[PDB]
This record gives structure tokens, sequence and C-alpha cells, in this order.
């Protein structure tokens, strides 16, 4: 394999990302001299993991920390791996290692990396990061917006045991991206980014620099040298947000997941809940990411996680008498989970000590069924309960979450003991 | 490869494709001075896929393009290189653009797209990728391809800077029609009595190809009997020609669509979740409500034709499928179901007989609830549907400002 | 590459090939007289393929329309241009058309258009074919029709628009066109008075049009060979065996059921017209493919009814009929009992709803071929008066069948 | 495609086929000159189907033919266009007959042509075959030992509609093939071929032509520069019939055939009935070859057929009371044929004129198999009710059969009506 050859970027191409630029110009440091760590033994991450939805920069971002250090940058792709012949995914992975190894210091980035972290291809990836020498300046990122399907052996220290956050950008985010798309470009006078940045509600820097290059495609079209604020209103619709009463179910949603997640005995600690359309720090999400603290889980542990997974609807359900389709999600990986518990951890009262998994008769498949659906429906109920119980908290956690859309440190605990005290 | 030495047309020779004509401007104006893009940097896509039935304009908006361009047309038929031994394919598109780089600007357009792009195949169609990718934009080629069977299609050939433009081309209503017959009659010798409209509006279903041919049928009729003007009677008697020469629809036919089309209209007016109806023709989150209001909306159409007629056809056959999507999505996934609780049973099947035949039996009784409730939207408003139905078989469209309307001075 | 100095033939002189005579009728009127055409704008084809098996009179019908406009011929053969030296065959094309322009109006007749309208030298030729085709002016009366058995064979950019964008099929003649052939065959030849050409025509199922010309020249030489002066009917007789099938059970059993399948859909409100019986809509309603299945099931219901047992005859039809009843019970939400929903599409549902369907599936196909038997037994005199017509001629026309179903 | 290179062989180079090679002069005279047939219009076949075990010789009298005539020969093999791509196989044989045509007069010679007589690759080969002109010289030879599995649209008048069987050869054409495969051999002068052909039955020429080599082997193991009979003897074992026991119930099978086939009212006359190992005169074999002559049969035609060829197995089970493998042939044939009544033709009381097929529910596949079930039984039933009406011409066409071994022309038909008259 053979380096990026694509144009160097830097962190003043990327907008809206203040926070994640932060928290990676250390590895910018380390990646231009890594012997001012390595000499007094400041150990540095081997993987960073970069979590957002899509056309948030986080291959943008990759490429702007090897551009930063001047250091080269190799791309790979992880949905590049499946589908290959049988051995042909490891040995490019070996490979893949072999050139960073070569040219370090040195970036590698592997894109949709759920793509292969769901046999033997994530083995090796495994064997290669814990094969390698951090101070020889590999740092490996990686980018992902599905974490919740990544192998937990990922995010074990020594591996992907950082990660980063990246979110869509307010308005004030996309304003800045539209000014960095828009810096080469020819603008009328009566542009005005800011009251673009506040129309597109949603929009993501990919998204953004479309609507930019519809706009150039709108005065170009009529033979212009100047692109005007009618290119940019005429853009948005041709590339085409929430209710306050969506705002609504949704904060009872993530509210539900914080209350039962909370009052559960095996609960996950919560430190962030939010009601950004997509942001990736939410709860819900959250309680939807691999284990990566422990080895074990004990059946008690999963019904306590399972009913957490099913509070989001739990408290639609009890505060709002039906449901939306929300939960899809959890609805899904709740099943999965019960699933797991009956088929294979030999979970089940009736079925037993028992790999289940199809080897088996419509008999079996049956009680299977109906072993699933008890504890779903068991976990649901009790979520339920729990909701009703503790109807003032989530009344207060819903309202204060319509205020602030996003709680995270030091305040979210103060209020989570106030209102669990 | 060549490009065409056919005759060079232009959009005065294309009707009734406003809309595709419109997003084709661009692309016109590109390849006379891509300088004009280029320079500010507007990037252009390098392929386009038009899409519609077979006869509809696609290859003639293809060409129109380039014509109005004054640029080289390329006319390849996917066709061609299906069969082809071993490699020639590949070695041909490795050609095809040879030459259009030689020829830049131009259009290449491949016709019958999905016959590529669907071993050898395979490398055939990988060398279109290559190829695709492997051309500057700047240098004024664009691809163009048609298909009537998109679905084939590998979407590979739908990646951005690919194939990754799609304009639909529709068949024509009745003024479209009328215009189609205006252009084909430019320059023939037509009587008096000749009357564009009333052949436009006895010929529901016909596309451009369809009515090219009843012009010219009109056309062998006069000569036949050695006059030199084509009549009414002609174009009258042309249309029973055509069509048992190789689709119209009847004029029972169309009472039924409208009733199907108005029907839609109104349940999906009646439902308070229903969506806003923008236009009727004769050619994040979701609640549960909403899921129940669309599905019952979405049985209108077959709700009218069985109070209207008693009997059903096969016209509602798509929107029971899209109704039947809907509510084993409900059951198997959005744990909407009384019975089934609160999971997800599916993912490809991994359940019982017994659960597989609850969600049988569950998803049976959304649509039926949802069938049943659309025909009582129906009867309750029997009055606005009919004077809906009476309005669009005058028109075959009612839209805008127009459609607006009269869905108030009814409800 | 001058035009042919063979004998002028005119319509008159094929037999049994009606449809493809009206249909050539308009090109004859074109060469007669080009102008009433192109004043008007009325395009006529470039190209005109014939399609059917050899001996059929598809070379004959080129020079037929030729002779009835009075017009030159310009015969050549495809298999020709094969084997030729490298540039010889395009160079002949080129010549071949400069020389029908010069004569225009004419017809150019291309026989075995498949020997080189399929990898060389072939290429070149073909190449320069497509390139004559789209350079000569229609307005000018030159007509080129081809000839083949093995269209399947041929170059799609042969038969696009602007080629020879035109077929016709030529096929074998019935027992009535045998008979007309016959007589041209026997215009200029001396024959008894008991020669009964029809017995001829039906005892010579499957001859084409060169083989009862054959058939009549042996009779001849039968005659000559015996010093005699007329051709008698013995000697035609005599001259069958000479030139040279499917059982008259058979061919009892298949006129039934043809004719089955014809009472069927005359008799049900919303069959198919019925355009011709041989024993060689958008949306669609409830009752429209009821009545259609009910009218697929009809050639079987015949022979059950008349023959008490059932042949392999109707594997096709009880296929068809079965595949239009799943789509009403499982795409088109028109059972009883399953809803207006879409079940399948591979199966997507439950062996409680797979064994729903099948009942209903069932119960339509079984309840539309009491219905079709039904009609037999009430129509039975008039399904056996056209299966006895049936057999004699081997092709019935629609208004004959709607006339005997008085 | 280009015409075997291989090495021109004549009759001279064929033993134990006389009867075979008869028949073919003809074709050889047609090769060498067709105008002395085209000129008095004798019309030759287009296709030539040759049947008959493995390794005995059918190749290589289509090779003998080619080269008697001094003409060329195309060798395919009917397993080559199975598996090939969408229409990589109608292609091939478009491209074979093109290049006969060029080469004509010429052998076309398809082996295995039961591997494509079973779509488009044989709808391919019966236009080719109809669209050829014979007296262009072009004859087409195809050779198959499963002519029962052949497509009976490849057996109409004007393609392959003349057959020659080849059998396995008796002592005397052993003793042929083994000198043929001796000629430049140096033999020692005890050698007997006669014992070597006496001692080798049920071997075709192709087991001959190795045992011989075998033979070889020994002698040059041994260094040896002639081959001695104790070689033969030796090579015999290297490469290792049946009992008078065994003889009789192979009798009274095909006796049983012949009875059935002859009571019943749409029985196949009975052209020659015969006990020879694998004979493909049998009427057993016979029975399974598929209908040329019609193109519709009935249910009756179909029970009659089912009868007859069940007659093999009731005669077995009447007369010795248990039954042997013998009739696997015979039942997996009537089975098909049921099935296809019962699921294709409409042909079932209680399934009615439906096509069933797998697209249908348990229900249904639990009735198609009793109805199915239920015709095979009662043809089976019927087959012994006509064995026993008629067994002692059953025990006297045994008793001939042992005697003669083969029964074939006008005395079978004296014999059949003696018996039946
Ligand atoms: N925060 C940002 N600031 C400026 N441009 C951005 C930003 N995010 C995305 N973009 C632009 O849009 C594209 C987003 O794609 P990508 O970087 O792959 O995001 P992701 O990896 O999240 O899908 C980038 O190529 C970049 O040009
Ligand atoms: N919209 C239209 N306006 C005018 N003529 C049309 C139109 N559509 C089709 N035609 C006529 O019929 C022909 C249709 O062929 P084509 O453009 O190949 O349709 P498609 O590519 O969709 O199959 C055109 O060449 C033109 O002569
Ligand atoms: N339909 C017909 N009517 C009269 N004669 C025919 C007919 N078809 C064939 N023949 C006779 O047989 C001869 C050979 O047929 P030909 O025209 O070469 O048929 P094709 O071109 O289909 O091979 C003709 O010249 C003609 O004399
Ligand atoms: N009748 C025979 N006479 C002489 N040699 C034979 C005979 N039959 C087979 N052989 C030899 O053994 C081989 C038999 O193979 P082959 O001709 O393919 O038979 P088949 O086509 O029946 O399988 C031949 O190559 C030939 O050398
Ligand atoms: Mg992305
Ligand atoms: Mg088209
Ligand atoms: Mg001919
Ligand atoms: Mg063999
Ligand atoms: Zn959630
Ligand atoms: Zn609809
Ligand atoms: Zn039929
Ligand atoms: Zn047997």
């Amino acid at each position: 394999y053979k380096p990026s050859g694509n144009k160097r970027v830097t962190f003043k191409d990327v907008g809206g990302a203040e926070e994640a630029i932060e928290e990676l110009k250390e590895v910018v440091e380390f990646l231009k001299d890594p012997s001012k760590f390595n000499r007094i033994g400041a150990r540095m991450p081997k993987g960073i993991l970069l979590v957002g939805p899509p056309g948030t920069g986080k291959t943008l971002l990759a490429r702007a920390v090897a551009g930063e250090a001047n250091v080269p940058f190799f791309h790979i792709s992880g949905s590049d791996f499946v589908e290959l012949f049988v051995g042909v995914g490891a040995a490019r992975v070996r490979d893949l290692f072999a050139q960073a190894k070569a040219h370090a210091p040195c970036i590698v980035f592997i894109d949709e990396i759920d793509a292969v972290g769901r046999e033997q291809t994530l083995n090796q990836l495994l064997v290669e990061m814990d094969g390698f020498d951090s101070k020889e300046g590999i740092i490996v990122m990686a980018a992902t917006n599905r974490p919740d399907i990544l192998d937990p052996a990922l995010l074990r220290p020594g591996r992907f045991d950082k990660k980063i956050v990246v979110d869509p950008p307010d308005m004030l985010g996309r304003k800045k991206i539209l000014e960095i798309h828009t810096r080469n470009k020819p603008l009328a006078e009566d542009v005005n980014l800011e009251i673009i940045a506040k129309r597109t509600p949603g929009f993501v820097g990919a998204d953004l620099e479309n609507l930019v290059n519809e706009a150039a495609l709108l005065a170009a079209r009529e033979g212009r040298d100047k692109i005007t604020m009618k290119d940019f209103e005429e853009a948005i619709d041709r590339v085409i947000l929430i209710s306050p009463a969506e705002k609504r179910i949704i904060a009872y949603h993530e509210a539900g997941h914080a209350v039962v997640s909370t009052v559960v005995p095996n609960g996950e600690p919560v430190h962030r809940i939010s009601i950004i359309p997509r942001g990736y720090k939410a709860l819900g999400y959250t309680l939807h990411l691999p284990e990566e603290d422990k080895y074990l889980v004990s059946r008690n542990e999963l019904l306590d996680k399972l009913t957490a997974l099913l509070g989001g609807r739990a408290a639609e359900e009890v505060v709002f008498g039906d449901v939306t389709s929300g939960a899809a999600n959890d609805i899904e990986r709740a099943t999965e989970i019960a699933r797991n518990m009956v088929c294979q951890l030999g979970m089940s009262e009736e079925l037993g000590p028992l790999a289940w998994g199809r080897n088996y008769s419509e008999e079996v498949a049956s009680k299977i069924d109906e072993e699933v659906k008890k504890i779903v429906t068991n976990c649901y109920e009790r979520a339920k309960e729990i909701i009703r119980k503790y109807r003032k908290q989530l009344d207060n956690i819903v309202e204060i979450l319509l205020e602030k859309e996003t709680i995270e440190g030091d305040e979210l605990r103060r209020i989570l003991s106030e209102e669990f005290e």
C-alpha cells in the first residue's frame, strides 16, 4: 500500500469542532516529536476512535492531524476488508502495519471501522495494535458512526482506549463551515452566511459543502461571476427538523433512559444526557455501547441493562399513552440481548445450560421465542414501574433538558443526586 | 467508436418534459463553456441517469442537450456489450472514452445501461467504473445513461463521482401529448378539421414514441388514398392502428384510475396526519397514528374502487404492497403490536412458526382495519370524491393553487 | 450489379400469404408514386425483413413487390459476401447501392442476410451495409428487403430504427393456401378434369410453396414419362409419395383443445376476441381475470368432456392459470379470506397462511374449470362444428367461429 | 474452435462392432462424395446417435467414420457446456456449426450429449440442426450412455432420427479388441488371447486396452522384452459377472417388462428383449426412452407406461416372493412420471388442474405425496395382477431368453403372438 497523495489539510480547514481539535493538539505535538514524551514516560494512546454521524469531518480531523504534524497519512476503509477471499483481509492488515512502521511517525486511519470490528481480519488487527511500539510515533485513528456495533476488544486499554465525539454543528458551527468552504469562492456583497447558518438546521459539514456547490452551480448556470444570496437560498431547497411536541417526546425518552439507569442497581453511570437530534453523547446512544471495562456479565446485570434500554419507550408510553418509532433501535438491541441470554448464555429457565443455534426443532424454536419474549416484556414492565414511581424526577429532568439540551459533567451529578438523594 | 451522424436535435424537439429540461439546462451551459463553472469551482456531475418508461424521450433529451450545446453525441447501447467475447466489452469501453476525450466537450450516452450495469459483464462494468473515475469533469465530458429498469442497477454505478445525478422522465399527460403532436406535425400538411387537442385527449397512455408513430400512420393513411392533407379521420383511424401494431388507457379504465387517484386524495385530506396533496393526475420519527393514517390513505384508491364500482382491479397492487410493508414494520420492528410485544421479530426470520403465524394475524388486522376505515371515509365523502373525479377526467391533472382550492371548497 | 433479368412476378403468383401481401401493398403504392408519400411526410421503412422457413416465398414476395410496382429488382445473396478477399465485400455493397440510386425507385433484395448480418471482414462488410442504409434517401423510392430463417443470428444494429425495422413473418401455408399455391403452379399445365387440388392440399400438410411446386413438377414428369398429354389426379397422388407427421387422432385432440379455448373466450363476457385458430389493459378487474382463467382452461375442459381422458397438452395453460390465481391471491388482494394484503416478495409468511393461499388458489382455479366445462357441454354441437372445419382447413378466422356459435 | 489434431483412425482400428460399422458404411460413402446421393435425392440423416455403455468405442467409431472418409472431425463434449455463464453455451454452439459449414464435408461429434439434451444451450442446438443443409456433407454424431435422459425434441425427424446401439463385446469380440491393441506390442509365444477373451467376461474395449497396458507394465517392471501369458493373467486381477440364479432373475425382470407392455393397451411395441448385463437393446432400457413419435400423451397412456415400467419388479415379487435392487431405476422413473402427472399435468383427483411447484404448503406437499404414492402403488398391483394372469407366458419367454439371450426381429413377433394370440 502507498500513502495518501491527497491534498494536505490542517485544523485551519476544520470548522465547528473546537473541542475535538483541543484534545487532538497533543497528538499533533506527539507526532511532531515523540521524543519529548518518550523521554519522560508520557504514554500516548495507540488508538483514537472518532465518533459521530457521517459528514461531520471525522476523516477531515484525522487528515488535519497528519497535515498539522506534517506526517504521512494512510487512509484505509473498513468496508474494503469485508467480502474478501480467505486470508486476504489479514494479509492486508499485516501489510498496512508493516508500511506504517517503515514510514513512522505516521497516522493510520481506518474509516468505517465497524465494518471490520463487529474473525481473522479483526483478530489480525488486534495483534497489530498490541504488536506495535507507540514510542515509534505511530497513532491509529478510526472513525465510526456505529460504535455500538464494535467489538469491545477494540476499546480495551492499549488499543482504541480514547475516543472523541464529533457532533453536528449548531448555528455558529454551521456559519464557520460555510466560511471555510467559501474562502476561495466569489460571493456577492448581499450574501449573509449567518442567515444561511440559521436556515440550515440539521445540516452537517458535508451537506453545507454541498449546499455551497449547489449555489455555485446556480450562478454558473446563469453565467454569473458572483454567488448571490438568492443562489444560497435556492440551493438549500434543492438539497432538502423537530417540532416542540417532538422535542418533548425525545426529552422524555432520553430522561427515561436516565431515570431507569439510575434506579436499576447495575445501571451504567450516567455522565451525559442530550436531546440533540443525533449527538452521540446522549445516553440513548451510550447505552448501546459495548462493555469495555469488564469481561464477564451476570444475568442480573443484563436484565438491568435491558430494562435501561427500554426506559426511553417506557417513559413515552407512561407519559403520552402511546409510543413512537424512536425506540426501534432499543427494541432491536434489547431483543438481541435476550436471544443471547436464552440461546448462548444458558440464562433461561426452561431451556437450560445449552447452546441453541439453526440447529434445532420448531418445538424448541417456539420455546426460545416464548422465553425471549418473557425477558423483554418483564424488563419493559419493570421499566414502566420505575418511570411511574419516579415520575416527578422524570418530569424535572425533562424540564432542564428542554432548557439546556445537553447536561454533561459535575452539573449532571448535582442534578441526579438532588433528584435521587 | 464515432460520434452520431444523425440529425442534431434541440429542446424545440422535445414535448411535455419541462422539468427534465430545466434540470438539464445546467448541463447545456456547462458544455457550451465549462470555463464558466471551472472558473468558480462549480462542480458538475460526471454521469446523469435518465429514468423512465420506453419511448418517453430519454434518448431524445440526451440528444437535445448535445445539440443545444453543439457538441458531439456518442450513442451507445448497453445491449451491445452483453454476449461479447472475452474482454471485447472492456476494450470497447476503454476505446469509447478514449474517443470522448479526443472530442471533448461531448456527450457519451449509454442507452439501456441496465444491460451492462445489472463474469465478463463484471469486467465490462468494472471497466466502465474505471473510466468514469478516470476522466476529468473539467474537460467537458458528460456521460448520460438511460434505463426504465433502475432497480436492477449496481449501486456502484450510483456512487458519488459516477451516475450520482438522476432525472426522471415521465409519460406525457394530455397537454404534453398535445405538444408532442404539434412538434411532430410542424412540417406536415394537416386538414383544417384536425384537432390535436381531441387526439391528445383520446390517447391517454401514449408516450412520445407512440405519438410520433401515430402521426406517421396518419400520414400513411392519407398517402395511400393519394390525399395531399392529413385529416382528423386519418388520426382517429391511426390510433386503432398504432395500437394493434405495438397500450391505450380505455375510457372505462380512465374512470377507474380517476376514482383511485381521487380516493387517495380524499382519504389523505380527511385523515388527521395525512400528507398534503399537491397534485393529482391520471397519468425522523413517526407515531403509531401517523402510520395508521398513512396506511389508510395508501388504501384509499382501492377503497374508492370497491365502494364505487363494487369490483376491484389490479391497479392497487403497489399500494397493497406498501401498506403491508408498513404493517409488518409496525409489528416486527416498532413493537406496535397488540400481542407481540416490544420485540424485534426478524434479522430474515429467526422465530418459530407459532410466532410467524401471530405476526401474519396482526399484520392482517392492522391493514384490514385501515382498509375498512378508508372505505368509511370514501362513503362519507362520496360527493366530493365524485366532484374531484369529474374535474380530473376533464383535465387529467389537477395541481397548484387549483388543487389547493378544490380541496378547500370541498372540505 | 444490374436489374434482375428473371421473369416478372406479381402477387397473382404468390399463394397463401395474404397477410404479408397486405402489408406489402403500401410499399407497392409508394414505389409506383413516391411523391404521394413524400409530399405529406409519410415516411416509409428503408429496410423490410422477411422472416420464415426456406421455400415459403420470401424471395418470391420481394420479386412480386417489384413486378407489381413495375420497378427494377436487384437480387443479392448474403452468402456471396462471406469468403471474400479484404475490402471486396464493402466495395460490392457500395457499388450495389450506387446502382440502386441510379435506378430508383427500386427494390434491393438481400437473401440470407444472416450470412453477413452476424468475426472479421464481416464487420467491415456489415458496417458498410449500415452506412449505406443510413446514407440513402428513402424519398427516392428505394426500399431494401431482406430474408432470413435465422433472425436471432442477426446483429441488432441492423434491426434498429431507420434500418431493418419492419419485419414480416412468412409462415407455412394452411390447406387453402396450399390449394392456391397449387393453382398458381398449375396455371400453365394440362390438367385432367379429375384433378382435385383441394384434396391434394389436404393430403400435403407441412408442405411449403417450394414443396408444392416440386410436387406439381413430379406429377408432370410422371405423366410425360408415360407418354400422356394430361396430368391426372393419380399423377398428383403418386407425386406426393415422391416429394416425401401427426396422428389424425392427435390432430382431433389438438383441434378440440384449440376450439375449446376459443368457445370459452367468446362466451365469457370479458374474454379476448378470437382473431385466429390454428392446429399447427393497464388495469384488469377480478372478473376479467376470472374470465381469462376460465378461457385458459377451455382446451383442457374440452378434452375432458369430449374424450373423458386428458392429455399433457394443457400443461402450459394449467401453469398460466395457476400463475394468475396465485397473483390474484398474493398480490392483488382479490381473495375472500386473505385480505388486501401482499403475501410474499420469496416467502415472508407462516405455514398457516401458506396453506390458506393454496386453498384459495385451488378454489379459484377449480371454480373456473367447472365453469369452462359447463360452457363446453352447453356449446358442444358448435364446438363439434368448429372442430370439423378446423380439421379440414387447419386454420379458421374468428368471424367464422362467432358465426358458428350462431 | 479448431478441428481435432488427434491421430486418424479407420474401421480397421475398431473391434467387435461389425453391425455398427455396417450401418455407418453409407455415412462414409456419403461423406466421400455427397453428390452421388444429392443427385438422386438420397436423403441422409442429419443426426446419428451412438448408444452404449462407456468404453465401448462410441467415440472411436465416430472418429473411424471421419478417418475412413478422410474428412475433418470436430469433437465436442456435452459436459463442457453445462456450468457455463449466461449465453456462452449457445454462442459456442453457434460457433461450432459456423466452423462445421466452413470445413464441410465433415463430422461434428458431441460426446455426453445427455449433458446438454435433458434451455438456451439445447434450444440453440436444435435450431442449428434444423438450420444446416444435409447436402453440404455435414453429419452430426452424438454419443450417450444415458439416452433415457434425452429431450425427445432431439430425436425428432430431421435431427438425431437414427441411432445405433453399441453393446459390450462377447468372447469373440473381446479377442478381436485384444488383437487390435496388441498389434504393435511384443507378445511371447505362449500368449493366447482366446483364453484371455474367455476369462474377461463383462470387460469392454476400454477395459481390455487397459488390461493390455497393465500386462506391458508387468513385463517392463521386470525389464522384459516380450509380454507373457502370465503377464496377461496377472493384469486381469489388477483391474478387477453373473450367477445362474441371478441370470434367472434378470430373465424374469426383462420378461416381466415384456409381458406387461404387451398386455397393457397403450403398451410400447416390444421389438427386442435381452439379458445381456448392459445391452441397451433390452426392453428394460427401451421403456425408459423419451417419446419421440408423439407430442401428446394421455393419462391412460402414462398409467400403461408406468405399469410396464414396474413389470420387471412385479415379476420378481410374484415369482421369487422378494425383490432385488434391479428395479431401482424403474422405481425412480415411475415416480418421476407420477409426480409429473400430479404436479404438472393436472392428472390427479384431488389436486385439480393446478401447477404445483417448492411453491406450496406442507398440507399440499402431503397430498401430493399421497397422490403420487397411490398412482405408483395402483400401477404396481396392476402389473402383478397381469404377471399372475399371464404366468405361463412369462415362464415361456424366460425359458427362451435363458437360451437365446437376445430376441430381436420377426422371431420375437412369432413368439409373442404364439403366446398372446
Ligand atoms: N467540521 C467541518 N468543518 C469544515 N468542513 C467539514 C466539516 N465536516 C465535514 N466537512 C466537509 O464535508 C466533508 C465531510 O466528510 P468526512 O470528513 O468524511 O466526514 P465523516 O468522516 O464524518 O463522514 C469533508 O470532506 C469536509 O470537506
Ligand atoms: N417528449 C417527446 N417529445 C417529442 N417527441 C418524442 C418525445 N418522446 C419521444 N418522442 C419521439 O419518439 C422517439 C422516442 O424515442 P426515445 O427518445 O428513444 O425514448 P426513450 O429513450 O425514452 O425510449 C423520439 O426520437 C421522438 O421522435
Ligand atoms: N407462397 C408461394 N406461392 C407460390 N409459389 C411459392 C410460394 N412459396 C414458394 N413458392 C415457390 O417455391 C420457390 C422457392 O421459394 P422462395 O421464393 O425461394 O422461398 P424462400 O425465399 O422463402 O426460400 C419460389 O420461387 C416459388 O416458385
Ligand atoms: N470396439 C472396440 N474395438 C477396439 N478398441 C476399442 C473398442 N471400444 C473401445 N476401444 C478402446 O478403448 C477406448 C474406448 O473409449 P471410447 O471410444 O470413448 O468408448 P465410449 O465412447 O463408448 O466411452 C477407445 O479409445 C479405444 O482405444
Ligand atoms: Mg462518513
Ligand atoms: Mg428506449
Ligand atoms: Mg430460400
Ligand atoms: Mg464414455
Ligand atoms: Zn433510546
Ligand atoms: Zn394508488
Ligand atoms: Zn392450450
Ligand atoms: Zn427394469
